[PDB]
């Protein structure tokens, strides 16, 4: 009768899943991934190129991780219908392989013994949450598998809901600047479902399709047909920035949005928007667990009812800790019973 | 009875502009660089970790500089009213150094000896042009000292010319992603008058002004209150890419969008504007000479009246190319 | 009864081989790989981050790729036996996809109707050439399956042979500052096998086990037991640069080490070996086709017997060079018959 | 009675001597930069790319930056002599400008009021110290002024010493792969007096000088012939590796290689060397404040007289660190 966490996937968002759930108090019984063995698994978890070494004790032992103390069973198996899940008590688990997306992909977990399922990333058909956006409309007795979205959405999502409440979001277009991730290529290399991904990831900047702004208009439906988007990936490792211009229905004066913000981000939005007037840039974001922190001196207003507004977000860190959160806030819902 | 240049600042732009000079037959008879001498001038001209070796020869003697066997008298002197111009019969002036951006300070190359000037940055007060958009006001009667406005301009402009012509640009706003420049840091330290410029210019994705935001409603003066914008400067050492999202006045679906630009691209704008269909990122503009490449597939619509679309350039070397093809405008110009 | 070649994984050296064969006049009549399809070989030759856009024209029809009006058949086989080489009339076959590294491996294009082959990487068993050091030594009767070293070894290798061959080397151990490949991770991932190179390699120095040092000691005998070494991967995308520290058995003033560099860039190792005293960096050597390029300024002298030798190296395109050199050399020694 | 000092160049080295002071109990009294304003320090000493955010609360007041409460002075000067050292008691100087070397440069610093200079960088005169190698030779009777040598000198130095004082080193050369630094440019510039130092940092591997080829026979004397080396510069913003190639007199299996430098890390060398057997990278020493950590598994023996030794060090971090070290030993040996 409490939350306990099993991992499909020991990657970047995997890891800092990890260790989003350690700092939490979230319990995780068990982590999948059929590279990492779980010596390795040690090595992997310890060291971090980005957010530095693991600040607690990790060890291996009688073939499990064992982060803290907290024992944690270790599997190895290639396909999610593999995965022994009932024998650590059928765990809520985050799907973070990048490759199980679709609700009959994921629907194996359920019946290798999985309790639900997060798919860490949008889905073709699975219901798509943003904390502070939509959660509410979670139903512990119809959803056994949902998505949390992508980075780019927990970011976008929380700010064009406070803007299109407060003002009334006629139509607007996003870009994102974003880190390069382990989808990318160190030099040029075979990517045949989107060639400019091939392209080496620390050479270029490289334009990039995302259905992340029109994700936005799944969880806030009011916005269908209204938004939209693209991406730039970039060589940086982690941290990426939201460009959203907008047309925007009432009057809003630039005072009148950062004041709309603040008050998101001291109430309501709490822990998941911030707002910020200091002059920073992507590495300041390093570690932060926001999904979305406005910047209010990079946004510009053309006039009253048309604007550029910027929002920074550590892709790797904040959507990690989105997942907890969502999974704690699926626990707590699904005691409805 | 010929064009004669001279280079002040011998930097990123000032080499690249001698380059396109050698490229095309244009006489460079001095540059001034008190910070590099003949025998490293050369170094610095031949080797070039964006755009290659010179292919050509560079050497120095008697206090030349000498490319292609074309001798080029070099000076080196930290303020323009030191340079002297008239001692190679009075050249057209490329003002590359960064520091001399207002007409009194530019002034000094005139009184120095200097035909006339090109800031090779937006400038406060001195005109400002970009080929392919404004290059016919120029006035030989009255200009003796111009802008070439800025590469992100070069950009900009050119392609908004073309969409206000034919849809009407309600209003716009504009991101360029753009490559980090000299005037950045290698790692954090201090630059006072923009303090995310003093980051770490090859960790950071860094908010910052553009020229353009200002410049590119000087040389469209009807977009004026419509338009203006932002740059990230980001960790790549060259290439840029405008992002241009606007609301149109008249309906613009994307096939009509792309016949547009294309229009433009194989006749007025030919070799300032092009057209590519082709999966490009950034590294496949190294050494383009355009000054903007539109992106076709990396555009997005939302609706008939409201677009974003994306455009190429090599800030180094399509500015580089244009500040040269301006000084040969000019010149045929003041011969009347 | 000219050469023809073939080309097994169109990648970094795959398609930078076809780049030399095209500017060497060398006729290419098939390229073979699973993951590139016609058209998305003509993109991913046309344009390259590193080397620039293809100088030439490139297109596709009727299957082929069609490069400067040479027409390519192009093959999408994943098993070496699956490739049709008499097809195209018994080519000399590069295997350049980095998975078939031994003599067994390999021979399945002898049995699928190669000539020969030419390994782009060290073999645990195929004999290796390194040309202007050993290439006299293949032997057109009995070795239809041969190695081309790697970069490293053929940077390394002509050095060490002027060096050991006018003052004797007692003993040297090497480093190289190399460039980050293909084999490495944009973020920090799974290498189960070499735990160091799955870390980000944008963001980090990586220390990096290499035979190559060793491996100039099976290209010259002499040497044996007495020089080895290893890498550091850093984060340029192409370029590399050996770092060989050695004790010599007569004396050796800086001067006598650059004039016999000289004498052999000049001579015998003309388009092998180079020799520079510009004040040149990594960026300075893209797009060359020498092996070797000594850096005389950047070297140091303790004293007339012990030394530290610094060489240059484009590992993506002198190497792609060399592998077209030895096929050349090959064929005209197969013609002995 | 008690140590306090004052920064002259608030730079990447002068911040984290700040950072390690706050972390190490040290007053800072003051702190002079002509290029950062004391608004401006708040931001820089808040925000560091490399480092994270300062745990801790930074604000700006009554002219002064306050870090967790502690008032530090802020002063703008251009100059040593200018500096008001007097004003806040005689502290212990931190010479972290870079551009005040020699004790001739550095000694306006003790005649405006400095008790004693610690130059962050080799001198070409000062006597040069590194923590766990030869700071026992600091004679507080004659030194005003002194150097900490480099970041390459106090990873090499430890370890040599260990190396010659078990087996004894003949010869030996030295590498290291070094993060690029504050004197490096963004894009290719006028470096004149190194001129591969200009080339673009970010782009390059970058051969170079090290401030270790010189120094780590001035603090290892009994070596003096028998060491010098060189560095490459690459495109990481913090972190170095020192790769050092000997030939050695005793003989050296590797084992008993790894025995010595463990002997020397857990006892006589404690918090200056380290030595691990972990498969590490260089962003697993970001912020570690040893001077140098010997990587087991990194190394190569050819046989048991000849060897390469590799140990990692953040060159910003562990040095300022050291930077700390330094001036706390000399307090404590300035009271005699
Ligand atoms: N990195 C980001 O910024 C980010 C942010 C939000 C969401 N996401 C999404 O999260 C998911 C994972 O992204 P990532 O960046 O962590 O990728 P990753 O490549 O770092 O991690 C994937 C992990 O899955 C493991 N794996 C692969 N196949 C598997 C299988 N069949 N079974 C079990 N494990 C398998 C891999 O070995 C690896 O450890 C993707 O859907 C991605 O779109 C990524
Ligand atoms: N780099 C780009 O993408 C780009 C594009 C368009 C325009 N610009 C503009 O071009 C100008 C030069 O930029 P850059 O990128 O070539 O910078 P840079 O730093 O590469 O070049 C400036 C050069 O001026 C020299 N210099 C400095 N002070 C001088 C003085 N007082 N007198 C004479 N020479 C002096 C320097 O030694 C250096 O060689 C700036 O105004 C910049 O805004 C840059
Ligand atoms: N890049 C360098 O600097 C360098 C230099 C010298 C030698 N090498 C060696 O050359 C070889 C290739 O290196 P690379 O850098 O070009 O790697 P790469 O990853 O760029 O290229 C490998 C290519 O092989 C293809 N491929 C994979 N499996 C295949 C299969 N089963 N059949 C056919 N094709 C397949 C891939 O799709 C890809 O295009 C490796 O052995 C490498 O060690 C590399
Ligand atoms: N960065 C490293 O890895 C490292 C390590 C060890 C030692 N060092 C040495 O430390 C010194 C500083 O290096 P850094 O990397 O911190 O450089 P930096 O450029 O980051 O810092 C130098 C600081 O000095 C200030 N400054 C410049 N001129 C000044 C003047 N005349 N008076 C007062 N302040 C002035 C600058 O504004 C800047 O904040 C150099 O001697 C360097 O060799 C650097």
């Amino acid at each position: 009768r409490e939350l306990t966490v099993g991992i499909n996937g020991f990657g970047r968002i995997g890891r800092l899943v990890l260790r989003a759930c350690m700092e939490k108090g979230v319990k995780v019984v068990a982590v999948n991934d059929p590279f990492i063995d779980p010596e390795y698994m040690v090595y992997m978890f310890k060291y971090d190129s980005t957010h530095g070494r693991y600040k607690g004790s990790v060890e291996f032992r009688n073939g499990q991780l064992v982060v803290d103390n907290h024992e944690i069973s270790v599997y190895q198996c290639k396909e999610p219908k593999q995965i022994p899940w009932r024998a650590v008590g059928s765990p809520y688990v985050v799907e973070s392989t990048g490759v199980y997306l679709s609700i009959q992909a994921a629907s194996d977990h359920i019946s290798a013994g999985a309790q639900r399922v997060v798919i860490s990333a949008p889905s073709p058909d699975a219901p798509m949450f943003v904390m502070g956006v939509n959660e509410n409309d979670y139903n512990p007795g119809s959803m056994n598998i949902v998505s949390n979205a992508s980075c780019t959405t927990n970011c976008l999502a929380p700010l064009a809901k406070v803007i299109h409440e407060r003002f009334g979001i006629v139509e607007g277009l996003m870009t994102t600047v974003h880190s390069y991730t382990a989808t990318q290529k160190t030099v040029d290399g075979p990517s045949r479902k989107a060639w400019r991904d091939g392209r080496g990831a620390h050479q270029n900047i490289i334009p990039a399709s995302t259905g992340a702004a029109k994700a936005v208009t799944k969880v806030i439906p009011e916005l269908k047909g209204k938004l939209t988007g693209m991406a730039f990936r970039v060589p940086t490792p982690d941290v990426s920035v939201v460009d959203l211009t907008c047309r925007l229905a009432q009057p809003a004066p630039y005072s009148a949005i950062k004041e709309a913000v603040k008050a998101a981000a001291k109430g309501p939005m709490a822990g998941i928007l911030a707002y910020t007037e200091d002059e920073v840039v992507s590495t300041d974001f390093l570690g932060d667990t926001h999904s979305s922190i406005f910047d209010a001196k990079a946004g510009i207003a053309l006039n009253d009812n048309f604007v550029k507004l910027i929002s920074w977000y550590d892709n790797e860190y904040g959507y990690s800790h989105r997942v907890v959160d969502l999974l704690r806030y699926m626990f707590s819902r699904d005691a409805e019973n």
